[PDB]
């Protein structure tokens, strides 16, 4: 069993209906001052995208828009690998990155034992080295990387950064400026169809392991098989970045028409803001209504309170819905309207721990539901 990494976090995570307030408190590479309300002290819209201005006013430099001379990825077995877990080490890396023409980025996320989700690892590759950053440990010191991630001079290469852009700002208050999504280029080369794993074959004839796409990245220590799985996802990314600019150049008949599009599409992805979610029972009750489930006043109520009891527990304990109580079990309980606490436990296969732990709290809820007055049509029927 793994101990929840959120416990050692210095600042508790907010899982309240409150609207997400960007965590950035010092804005490097700024063109528009960062709202005073966000300064480290006071802790002109506050809920705006910190790098909104710089992003809208960004265009790739001529240097990159010109036909590339692909630089082969360094042989993986000759490429040094660095494990970063201390601020001092993170600060040294950021310093090296600041002297780069461009570098690759990718994150490992987790969501089963977390309400909103949690970023457990960050992978960065330069033309010659590979780095693995422990974003659990350095969670509160990650922001320092904003110096290079928002440096328009350096080009950050990702592959489908859609969610990565949202976890970076939601977890570390980090943002990106000057990004090239290889998945966006891929769409312009009839490849937007396949993943990076496939692009690693077509472009570098490298076999990919997919045993870890859903593994537990909160684990520590990270075994070699996982460290390798992770690095491989940023190591050959710069090469593919050059190769794709080369191919998009030999298509626009000697022009940066397509290149600018990728950069533009990518810049938009970077402009996405994170928004805390909200879930309502109305959604399910709508599906269960089409599946001719026919839930009576009592069942509907039992489901309504269970859905409510779950959202509350998931936010307090900082767990996912699927951990606290998966739908089908919730829906089952709502139907059976179990008279005893033990009756509830029967509907669960298996029985989630927070349910056994609150078995009584839940019992009182079902109980309440069973006291609800049935409509006439539901008594006879
Ligand atoms: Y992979
Ligand atoms: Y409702």
């Amino acid at each position: 069993s793994i101990i929840r990494p959120q416990l050692k976090f210095r600042e508790k995570i907010d899982n309240s209906n409150t609207p997400f307030l960007p965590k950035i408190f010092i804005k490097p590479n700024a063109q528009k001052p960062l709202p005073q309300a966000l300064s480290k002290e006071r802790r002109q819209d506050m809920f705006a995208h910190p790098y909104q201005y710089e992003l809208n006013h960004f265009t790739p430099a001529d240097a990159v828009l010109q036909k590339p001379q692909p630089q082969l990825y360094r042989p993986i077995e000759e490429t040094p690998c660095h494990f970063i877990s201390s601020l001092d080490e993170l600060v040294e890396l950021n310093e090296k990155l600041l002297n780069c023409q461009e570098f690759a980025v990718n994150l490992e996320h987790h969501s089963y034992r977390s309400f909103l989700g949690l970023t457990c690892l960050m992978q960065i590759s330069t033309r010659t080295e590979d780095f693995i950053i422990d974003t659990l440990e350095l969670r509160s010191d990650m922001y320092i990387l904003n110096e290079s991630l928002t440096d328009p001079a350096i080009v950050k290469v990702f592959h489908g950064a859609d969610s990565d852009i949202e976890w970076l700002q939601k977890d570390f208050g980090l943002y990106v400026v000057n990004m090239f999504d290889t998945h966006q280029a891929a769409r312009l080369l009839n490849l937007g169809r396949h993943s990076l794993d496939h692009l690693l074959k077509l472009y570098c004839n490298v076999d990919s392991n997919k045993q870890y796409q859903l593994a537990d990245w909160r684990i520590r220590p990270l075994p070699e098989e996982m460290l390798s799985y992770a690095r491989d996802d940023t190591h050959y990314l710069l090469y593919i970045y050059d190769k794709m600019r080369l191919e998009m150049w030999e298509r626009g008949n000697g022009q940066p028409v397509q290149l600018q599009v990728v950069w533009q599409r990518s810049r938009d992805i970077c402009l996405k803001k994170f928004i805390k979610p909200i879930f309502t029972d109305e959604s399910y009750l709508e599906l269960y209504r089409k599946q001719k489930k026919h839930l009576n006043t009592q069942q509907l109520t039992a489901f309504q309170l269970l859905f409510a009891w779950r959202d509350k527990t998931a936010r307090r304990e900082d767990e996912s819905y699927g951990y606290v109580l998966p739908n089908h079990m919730m829906l089952k309980i709502a139907e059976e309207l179990p008279k005893e606490p033990q009756g509830i436990i029967a509907c669960c296969n298996p029985v989630p721990p927070l349910v056994r732990q609150q078995i009584n709290e839940m019992h009182l809820l079902i109980q309440q539901a069973r006291e609800m007055p049935l409509l006439k049509s539901e008594v006879a029927a």
